[PDB]
């Protein structure tokens, strides 16, 4: 079914934002692995997931449309060397991608494209958990020290 | 059945008591749900509904004696706004509460109205182990400090 | 993360009206339940605690959104006299909130925050639920009398 | 295998009246369930079903037979406004679909076409059923009283 | 609760095109069953059942709304005589009642009807699935040749 | 009980179209299970069956009513060399001994005899199924071609 | 554990590898999934996991030899527009990759990193079976021609 030219186009840079953040999250939850940090390690596993399957939706949305998914071009990605740095630029990483999603839901309403629409809703829910996380892991490294805050990932939860 | 006045006024303002330390557990548990401190947070949840098994005792008992229970007013909160003034505000209003018991449960006795009494003391029992819970909890920030005590929350329990 | 502030104010009023709802629920179902009327007190009482489920909703999202959620103002409760009085009052109750309800979720689009609307059309589709039933049981209390329909209301469904 | 090209008239007519009651059962098992009467929900939706089951063998039969299902005619509705004539239209519709099958059951014997004779009184034995329910529901409205027989049906039985 | 009346229309309008799907999907059901195409029997039968579903929501919510739901106008049917234009027609039906979604979507949110355009919204996304469906078939009907695709529905899958 | 004279004859008639047809579903059959066509010969096989089952009841009737069954006598075989002969062969008997059947049950109500008229009702409704199946590969065949057709046939279903 | 620098690289550009066809490979399966070619999304989305799971392994190697996974750039992907396009390139990539592995395999012998060859033998072993599969695909697609390989994947396996 054909779909809005503008609407194929968020749904690529939305699709573009996905596999940055799947590529982050999974690095980042592997060095947490290597540093023996299980629990960080098995959350932005998760968190890689998460981002995987909205890529997978944005994918078969995109195609029901009749555009083509763009999987080539990958944004730039943000690894940072500790575990403050990486939380951090995950957090940055979400918060941009959430600005790109607001601008998308008000256009696919604008356009009548309610579909679209309520699934990237869907998927916005999804990153304000993620965000949430982020911010309170952030606030934690802080309250409690980062001792303490590393202690407290070595056993899976 | 037509009860005392008096006892009816006490089970009002003891109803009160738990009106306002039901709002004020509940708000602290979800603000130590959105900091991660997982452990605090059920544990507050659960004196909640604690308070809100307490204030429906005394509804009934009320409706039963023929009076009119009072759900409109509602006494200050004091929210506090870190973990150890949250938890002294709440240790502040279970022993305030507590005293109100005490004063009811004496006169309760005085007009021979001993179910309502009996009900009252099985309350009192509830509201001196949430007391002790706090008070135990208030000792162990000074005693591990306040970092190591938040790293002990973050998990449940 | 930081939320809109007029967004915040309005997750406050609609809290607002779920704590007035909460109170007069499970006022109006204990004296039900007084009454022998068994029915009602478990209608009434699930309604409470869907009013308090929402209640929940609307603390947690104003915390993420760095608000501060406001239990200690409590609104006008209307307990009435009788069964029709009483239902009639919880019917006013859900029509002002839908009322504000509709307000919000048009403003949570202006600004983008469609997380917080998707949640507030979520309550919305409750609470015209418990429109459709409190309208549905005035109707009967007038088809079939008010004789019947007490008669009706002393076995649980 | 071509069939009587009346026999095939006959059971589009059939297929027509079960149409007609397909909706009419349905709208009406719904006002009833907006109604809070149950217990009549329950029944009409089933009758509704009923009759789709019918309207199944009909549009299967006919194309075995090489005819034309006329799912596009649809005959009069006749809703009605309140219990008893809603009942009341239920029963005209039966009675009147009653007659047309018998005068399509002696039809198919003298074609010989002794399978869709065969199919039909089966039909025509279950709408029977129907009329004995209706007839049934009317008389004891009259007997009970209205106010009693809306009391009746608040519950599922 | 009395709706809004152009709401209600909208209602009425999309009831009329789920009534028309719902019989034009039941008839091509039985026509491919008759044609031994038991996967296609399959498929047409459950899209119907899914419209019957969607016809349910709508009378509903009009009678919650107080309005008068519409099942005697029934729309054009346009049936077909073989495989492929009948599922161009079932497509066409789906695009004009897509259409329609669009439209009343757009408007219930003007007048703040959140829950029935919340509802709406569900049944198109429903609706956008039978499309992919019918487009994806038809497509195959191309690239594989009608003898080959005729083959591959006669076992049931 | 002693029957009516041409009401036995009749049975014996009937008796005698299902005696070839037995063996003619039977060979075909088997003729199918020897070119590897399992699908055909499942389905031959269980009509062969089914003709069993219909002989016994009418050997069964016929002794009840003091007649003597004719296993002796075997009518014309059609066995025909290819699967479309074949099935045209089958559907030809079909079509005979279904002529018969009308015309043995309208003579069976003539003379009262409506069990064995019921009895004969049932076995028609029996034989048009397997006409139904008939026309219904002899289309498909058309349709999708021989060699598609026998495709089709090589796994069971 | 610090590793050779040059078997680092060639682990970035074993996982470089990995990292195309990942994206390739799901692409292409849901390309395949919206034309209905069930069988061929099945196996294509499979392939995609066994790349993200070689390429989980090289992340995980790289770390533990004290290296830095390169996610960031992602070579060419050749996605094609129809079946025999979209395998030829799958195809083509595996036989590119398996070239690189061999390279690798040989280097990580000579100097001594046995452990991280045993890892590559059997990633080898695994793109040899996809090999196998892809070309196994095309040839079918010659022997049995378009129309019939199409057919055959509309059916999951």
């Amino acid at each position: 079914m054909k779909g809005d030219t503008k609407v194929i186009n968020y749904l690529n840079k939305l699709l573009g934002n996905e596999l940055v953040a799947i590529n982050q999250y999974f690095l980042h939850a592997r060095m947490f692995k290597n540093w023996g940090l299980k629990r960080l390690n098995d959350v932005e596993y998760h968190e890689s997931i998460d981002e995987m399957k909205h890529a997978d939706r944005y994918i078969e949305r995109i195609l029901f449309l009749e555009g083509l998914p763009n999987l080539q071009d990958l944004g730039k990605l943000n690894i940072g060397e500790d575990v403050e740095e990486m939380l951090r630029s995950d957090l940055a990483l979400e918060l941009d991608g959430a600005k790109n999603l607001r601008e998308a839901i008000g256009y696919a309403d604008s356009v009548h494209d309610f579909v679209s629409r309520d699934m990237m809703i869907e998927i916005l829910r999804d990153e304000e958990g993620h965000i949430d996380w982020l911010e309170t892991e952030l606030d934690l490294i802080q309250k409690m020290g980062l001792q303490n805050y590393l202690q407290a990932q070595i056993r899976e939860e």
